[PDB]
């Protein structure tokens, strides 16, 4: 057995599954989904602290932005629902009337996906399952249905593992006022000791109710709860070894750690195993306001699954649904494409291990990213060189044999001063996807 | 912004209109009003704490002297409601059908008050505003009304400023057993969580329902809460920095600190701002036993409001209104008599200094009090000398210019050894009215 | 009698002396004088923080930079001294051969200072007074002598106050590893109980033998000592009211703020008592590679003073002296000149208040700053307008009376719109020194 | 750059090196060696700790054993030194005469061990590198020489790894009652904040002058100095990463966990990394009272290191010196006896990993231990079997093919049912030594 204590939960490390599964979907869905609305500024890290909860463009922060009387979200529900609308009347309005979880699950594999995880609960407190701690959920309003039960029969159907993103952090249902500054969340927060045992039954019901695979919780623990979790995750871990715990609870255990858009991202190897989020956009919830030049193309999808995997993470990519249960085309788009390159070199993603570096680029600056599968190196070029003659800039091999990954056709070497340098013929060039890929063996 | 810690909240110190305004009213109103009885006992600090809670002259105390089988309050009790008629049966007494705000507002404008605090809950735990965390409260039961909202528009169109008496150490409706001794205080209180919550919760709901200017507590606060008061004060002074609190609350922080009846006295200038608080007879809670015996008169309220502000107070004065909504005559005719004082000394005490010196005493026993406006220092003689040479024992003044506070007459004044001799016009000292107040000029 | 806790402690404000002094002297002498050499990078809050250790301007960190392996003093150092040659060594350099303590007096009582203190005690441990603590003072090394007592001699005969400076929070004698980054400063501290133990007993052993005006704490206080400083206050305080502490304990106490070169500087009215330090140069402790180039000039001074009052303010100029104990010539000039400047102003800043704004600017960018005495407003113009013609932007004044300070010139002024023009007659503004300064009666 | 908390210090975890070394050398030398006198009782686990104290079997603890009166180690210690000869006195004894620290390293290098961690201080509290905090060390008494650094720079010449012991929870120079019951343990401890520092400042120490590979501390860490290991292990950790700390020190951090004989020891893979420690005898101070029946055989030392091994754990193998440093001849032989053994298996023991299972065992009682490497699996029979006919008990192979280790030829296997059989040639078996050893890959 674990223990209540952090001594003992040390004992638990990150499961070999999600090491090794490389790439999640996340799902941001709820009462927001349905005005579905934000500005798209920026890139969380690139906007500017001063002005983010006033041009937010997380669309599932919308009644944060909806109390901050004059912000866009402001004029835009009063033109569009009405001052006299509560934002917890969102809850009737959603309704999931075309959500199907097979199909959810079924786009995820197709996708590459090996783990999902929806908002059980966001910061507007809202419950996608049959909680008998609040009326504020899903079954009792809106769907009139456990959205988070039924999405994992879907998700495990497929064979996909099944997280639940918890807000243990914040819960606006027990404040008044809008977060304006990253200061006010040193304060505006629930703060009693009753929010505090809320979110532990809370997850504890998660818990007995689904068992996930992983605990993902959001924006920090209850202070006054934090002890709370020594008996929380010896508990879970008791009933599921192979559960996992994300590092947002702020206490000294976790499995993984987190890195969101350029919050946290390593520039190297970091020495431990986390996982980059961000949406498909710049938000998580469904913003109606994103278009094409708001999201990832597939080959940037790609190129960022390949960095992140290569520096040990696990890329955790949301997908933001509609009220009425449907994922956008933009969104589906994307999801295929990438499905569709992973189809093709998921062997040198999927099961990898760091190698000793993660990095490297060509002589004319084509960047070039490291996997390892025991004594098998996967050298994988964010893009596709013209030329055949290729120069790897600060390289040696001691392989004495490297593949062209796609064909297996064996290619001409050799080590060059502090360069690699490699021949490879145009027609294999002509048959990969986003992606040079090489196979290399020492 | 203030952040939520000690340190922080150093930073805001007591707002310059507190400072200046000298002289508020308290009020001291609820379901106790209705039987309105005790026994006139005598002052806090006067009476011995070994009879004090058996004979309690604190006749909003009702509910605790009830509960002491064989106190005067229970035979009183039962010979005029008998014994099944319950405490909180008041509630539906409790009715207040003659009252009207902006009459109450305008009498203590006249009375020369510059702010206005009512009782939300007092020890019995009965609420005055619709809180929506019992329904003990005014709203479901009583008047049917929100007492404190409705008190608070009124004193702010009269133009005074409106703060909330909340009773966070002492909740009735969390005990059965009585305090009969001073140390029964020690282990006779709400005591859980639970209880921290609902004063945290309350007073948040105060807040954010009337942003009321000063936070007036009372014994203490839930020792299990009072970390919460670094979020809650920090909260409270975001959205109202002129906002102020008192030194109730047994943490580090306070804006001013409080004395009550002889309890906390300060003898001479104390190095910090404070107000003292006392009824005008010897109750808070309306006293049908009490007669002008039991009340201080305008020349008594008029030194003692002196007294203090010379000594860098405030004067909370309270009146204890009846159960349909009234103010009892004698608390009226004290309230205009002060007011007739200020209309014509004002100029000495609003937005006044303390001077060097509080105190002084005349050659023959009248006390002297000084307080300052810049170069200007008022002399205050608490009563009016009958002879017109004035010597003021140990004081020399270096002002060349006295004047006749009323008048502006210019007197003739002369250091005499380590006094002060002054000569007063009989025709001057005959026209002042409770006070001979005179106005030096160095 | 103050108790020990910070609930009774908070009964102690500023003391009115600290508050109406504006303008004192910091003094950082000691060991790091002798070799008295940094490199001049910037200013702090401006020089990145990479980097800032590493090219450190502040020559009293000289120790640190020594243990910093090629690093520019490491560099240095080891061409001038020898590598064979300890940090420790200079404590027997340190002679002050050349020191007067009475010189030094009569020069901060002419420059205008109303109080001094110097460092007792900086981060490498080495002490001015004769300690019972430790034998690494200047009475057993060095200068053979009580720096500390004879000084506080000196200052108090020529009138003015005295406070002491005590690095608490750092002793490079109880560490090995030097500080590289920011970073470090949470780890690499004396840590240990006796630490917490050695700096209490040095602080007690200051307020019992010089019963310092100021207790002037650096690095924050030892986590394990904190609790302490309840008692410490309390009797500092019983001992000497009028003392003051500033607010780098880390605790929840402190009677004024502090903010060094750009860190915590405030651009309006804080709304609390503080005091700005920095020195006349780059560094505290003197540095021999500082040429006017990197100091203030008197002008800037002058500003600087006006800026730091018309706030709220002290200034706490530094100066840093030479191993021999003299002045070095560009600060003694800058104290004087500052002095000359207080010696015609003074009565626009010694004993103001701040005013309803800080500031305020000319129609064509000269910066203007206000300071208040009573129903004097002075207007402090950062330099002299050219044409007699002044436009002051978005003001307007009630006073009806302008005159011109320095010869008392009634001048002609009206408020032509959201501005207010005035019409300074260049003879008066040719008798003007640094600032033009006009006084406002309302 | 680890910060000093909890939460950022569980981002270092067991460096590779550790992980893959499998083999380590412990060595507790100290003055007890002189004495060099124990009972050799039994192993730790098995004898009933209601007697172990009264006749320890730890050579060590002869301090203590030598402070119950009449206990074995009392009678022996009068008669043969005398009453009047207190245990202090063995310091001076201590002259480690023909010591020789490069014998010892290439000793260790010869017996296959990939690191080494002495006894800096044991429970004695006696110091073998010359500390500042205590003059009871080996510079200033018996060796007269810095022990611990003159062997770490022979360890580290020799390719080796340093580590360094430490007893930090007990230190016989701070009490004088001995431990008679585990339950003293509680109790009878230095307690003093003092002694926390102690501990600190040595600990500090030994880091700054050696930066050994391993902090291993022994007995747990002051209570009152649990704050202190965030700090440490940070500095630690940032001056090198690739250091490492056990899980003796009772707080939330460890890289790997322990077990020492019986206590601790696990049936199964654990899921951590972790180490198990014994003496080569029952003691691990030297013993001249054990004789071979007290000591393991080289077959028994083999068959526990693969038992561990395949368990995922080092195993630290203690060696015993006499005072004069001299190894004693039983313990240098068996040392020998598994530095060949490792020389022709090695392969199948550095750098592996767990398998799927640690162990298995023949239809005849066999023994049989797994370890990985990639592809390649390891089968380990704790012995040689017989007969060419081997059947393996629940177990079956997709690998298709399994070769003889030390020839490397393939042989004939199939599974016959819940079993899998092969055939291994007694000309193979023939060749062997201690374990028959076959290769299988998949
Ligand atoms: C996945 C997204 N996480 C956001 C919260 N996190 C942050 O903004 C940045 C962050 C990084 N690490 C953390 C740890 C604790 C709390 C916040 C963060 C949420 O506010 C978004 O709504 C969305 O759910
Ligand atoms: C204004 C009056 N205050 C009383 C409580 N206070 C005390 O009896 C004396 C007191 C002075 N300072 C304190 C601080 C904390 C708790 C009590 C006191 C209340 O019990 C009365 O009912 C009334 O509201
Ligand atoms: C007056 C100067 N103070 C420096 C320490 N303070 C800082 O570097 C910056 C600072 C601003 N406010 C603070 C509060 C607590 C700790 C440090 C600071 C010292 O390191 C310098 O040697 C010098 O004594
Ligand atoms: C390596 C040996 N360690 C002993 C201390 N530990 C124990 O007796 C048993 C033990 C196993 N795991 C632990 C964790 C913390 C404290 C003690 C133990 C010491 O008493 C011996 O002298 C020897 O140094």
């Amino acid at each position: 057995r674990y223990k209540p204590d952090w001594e003992s939960l040390r004992e638990h490390t990150v499961p070999k599954w999600f090491d090794k599964a490389k790439f999640g979907i996340f799902i941001h869905w709820g009462i927001y989904s349905v005005p579905g609305w934000a500005t798209p500024t920026g890139e969380l890290g690139k906007v500017p602290m001063d002005a983010w909860f006033f041009q937010n463009p997380y669309a599932e922060w919308y009644e944060n932005s909806l109390r901050i009387k004059e912000s866009p979200t402001w004029e835009y529900h009063v033109k569009t629902y009405g001052e006299n609308f509560e934002y917890e009347k969102f809850a009737d309005l959603f309704t999931a009337e075309k959500w199907d979880p097979q199909e959810w699950a079924d786009l995820f594999k197709k996708a590459g996906a090996k783990y999902v995880i929806p908002t059980t609960k966001h910061h507007d407190g809202f419950c996608l399952w049959g909680t008998k701690y609040t009326d504020f959920n899903s079954v009792k309003r809106g769907p009139k249905r456990d959205l988070v039960g039924d999405l994992a029969k879907a998700v495990r159907e497929a064979g996909l593992r099944f997280g639940v993103y918890y807000s243990g952090g914040l819960d606006w249902r027990f404040t008044t006022e809008p977060i304006r500054y990253p200061e006010d969340l040193s304060y505006i927060r629930p703060n009693t000791y009753e929010y505090a045992d809320y979110a532990y039954k809370q997850v504890m019901e998660l818990v007995d109710l689904y068992l996930p695979d992983v605990l993902w919780n959001d924006m920090g623990w209850p202070e006054k709860g934090k002890e709370d979790l020594k008996y929380l995750f010896a508990y879970y871990y008791n009933k599921h070894p192979e559960g996992s715990v994300n590092d947002r609870w702020g206490v000294p255990h976790w499995d993984f750690k987190t890195a969101e858009y350029h919050v946290n991202y390593p520039g190297d190897l970091p020495g431990y195993k986390w996982e980059f989020t961000r949406g498909i956009g710049l938000s998580f919830g469904y913003n109606r306001n994103e278009g094409p030049e708001h999201m990832l193309s597939v080959e940037q999808l790609v190129y960022t699954l390949v960095d992140v995997v290569s520096k040990g993470g696990n890329l955790l990519l949301n997908v933001g649904p509609k009220g009425d249960g449907t994922i956008p085309d933009l969104q589906k788009e994307r999801l295929l494409g990438l499905g569709e390159w992973l189809r093709k070199y998921g062997d040198a993603i999927y099961g990898t291990s760091v190698w000793e570096r993660c990095c490297a680029k060509t002589e004319d600056g084509t960047e070039i990213r490291f996997t390892r599968k025991c004594n098998r190196i996967f050298v994988i070029f964010l893009g596709i060189p013209t030329g055949e003659k290729i120069v790897i800039e600060d390289l040696n091999l001691s392989a004495g044999t490297v593949r062209h990954f796609l064909t297996g056709e064996r290619l001409s070497f050799k080590n060059v001063g502090k360069n690699l340098e490699i021949t490879v013929p145009k027609k294999l060039l002509e048959t990969d996807s986003i992606t040079l890929v090489l196979e290399a063996v020492e």
